[PDB]
């Protein structure tokens, strides 16, 4: 596999880089791209680690070199929010960045699996899809909004509440990636039960976890190291599936049948061509049904904002 | 085990943090300290990763909280060099930082195993030893200059030359950590042979690898991600030995019998009390014997500079 990381010099990009360098299968290639001029030196730094993964870094305005022959592209370029901001407040700086980078992907490697990490994900994934459509090159099985951080956050918060080993708990999370649209499916966590007070409290802690880190960093940024970890998990799942491994399933924000919104995050069976099947969200509790119904008008306004930017 | 990282908000500290969070044994504690006010937020970021390792971060002028009950302390605080500088040029900014932090270690956790990562290591380790002596608390089996990056750099450079799997080659490196005092023992690499031209060229590439990254980053710093990786390897070796694991051996810069200089890096058998035995450097080639003899006056000037700072 070749994996390209666009936005490699940032806080997220460097942590992701470190993890992919040390965890990608033997024989893999990793290319790093960022406009920042330190980027080739980030690749040299990493190239001193003894693993059988070839790494090169690229700088400047053209990402073509990084993108040639890429199977997976992971996009983490863009600005972080400051205390007192919402994710949607990032639209004005980041919409242009994502539009610019996906046109480059559309020209150079239109068959790659593309993971959008750039905030606000609910909207930027729709920007990506519209760009790829205009280029005559959209495949809805190969475009992903990366929501994996919500998953590993829920796993951590549940295990500590319920006295479980953190690596042993997996919770499904559906919806989107904003404070209102993150819905952890706590009724479906095997082997654990929660009171309704535990469900309310946990769901809030999970929805507000991004603002918790932003507040804690005090103007020094948002989640970088945990997000690096989450994105490396998703990327390695993509790579595993693309190499033919069976039964790899991840939740991600993806264009589907539209039963709830155009884009919606749900569990997905991954295969050699991207998403193999979009799995059922299953049976919801009364809390979960209610939370879902309540999020739906905010979700599709997020989507329409993205499509607007590209189509007007 | 409790492991404390002093200098946790820097480029090295954050990569080290990420790796220790994800790789330390279940039941471990990790505390992060830095004067930078973002540090508690670095710990919150990391605390969202689902592993059974407790993490807390501390800021301000007092490191006591981070240091209470620590078994291993890893010091990576200090300034990076810029293009055109030598490691020794960092003495004026970094000597004070190391003196300050080791006095805090001497008060709070005098029985911890201490790894000095701060440059220039040949000199700063001697600063550390003199501080701990003045505090009546020096144990020469528990003070380490961290040279592991020279090792993993050599492993990478050899494997690519000789068509080996990078994870399968281990090369002993003795001496110190400066351009003149890094001596890779290429005559002792099992299963590989080198021409004398290959030995000269490889030894140079290895000695100048730090300047290669500094040049490549263009004022954006020195090696951070690879150094994080190297320090995490050393820290996990320390932890393994302290928990009673057998036959863990690492090269590190350590006060020994003085046959070459006061401090000298050589292979060490690690045990429950720090270094268990200081191993023989073995039989040297004619190149290696010569390189060793030639480095010795520079090494002990490095040492005497450190002792001077503390003792005058
Ligand atoms: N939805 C999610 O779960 C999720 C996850 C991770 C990140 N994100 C978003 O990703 C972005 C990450 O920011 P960060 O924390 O790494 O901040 P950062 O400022 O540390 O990193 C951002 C990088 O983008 C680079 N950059 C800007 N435009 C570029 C372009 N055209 N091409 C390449 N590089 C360019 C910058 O030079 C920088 O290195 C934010 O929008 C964040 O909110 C969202
Ligand atoms: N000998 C080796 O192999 C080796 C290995 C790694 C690092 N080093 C040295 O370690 C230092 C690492 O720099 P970096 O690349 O991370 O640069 P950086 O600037 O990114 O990080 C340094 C950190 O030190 C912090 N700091 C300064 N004084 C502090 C103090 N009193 N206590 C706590 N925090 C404090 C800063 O706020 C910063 O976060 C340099 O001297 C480097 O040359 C040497």
């Amino acid at each position: 596999m070749k994996v390209a990381v666009l936005g490699a010099a940032g806080g997220i990009g460097q942590a992701l880089a470190l993890l992919l360098k040390t965890q990608l299968p033997s024989g893999s290639e990793l290319s790093l791209y960022d406009i920042a001029p330190v980027t080739p030196g980030v690749a040299v730094d990493l190239s001193h680690i003894p693993t059988a993964v070839k790494i090169k870094g690229f700088s400047g305005e053209d990402a073509t070199p990084a993108l040639e022959g890429a199977d997976v592209v992971l996009i983490s370029a863009g600005v972080r929010r400051k205390p007192g901001m919402d994710r949607s407040d990032l639209f004005n700086v980041n919409a242009g960045i994502v539009k610019n980078l996906v046109q480059q992907v559309a020209k150079t490697c239109p068959k790659a699996c593309i993971g959008i990490i750039t905030n606000p994900v609910n909207t930027t994934v729709a920007i990506a899809a519209e760009v790829l459509k205009k280029a005559g090159v959209y495949d809805k099985n190969k475009l992903f909004g990366v929501t994996t951080l919500d998953i590993i956050r829920s796993n951590t918060f549940v295990a500590e509440l319920k006295g479980k080993q953190p690596g042993e708990v997996e919770v499904p999370v559906i919806g989107g990636h904003s404070g209102v649209t993150i819905l952890p499916l706590l009724s479906q966590v095997p082997g654990v039960s929660f009171t309704e007070q535990e469900v309310a409290d946990l769901t809030k802690r999970i929805q507000n976890a991004g603002t918790e880190v932003v507040e804690a960093k005090a103007g020094g940024g948002s989640a970088t190291l945990s997000m690096g970890q989450a994105a490396a998990r998703f990327g390695l799942s993509l790579v595993r599936a693309l190499q033919g491994e069976q039964g790899v399933v991840e939740c991600a924000y993806v264009e589907g049948d539209g039963q709830y919104a155009r884009f919606f995050s749900q569990p997905l069976l991954l295969g050699k061509n991207g998403v193999e099947e979009r799995k059922s969200i299953g049976t919801l509790s009364a809390f979960e049904q209610n939370a879902l119904e309540g999020m739906l008008d905010t979700l599709k306004k997020d989507i329409a904002l993205g499509q607007e930017f590209v189509n007007k």
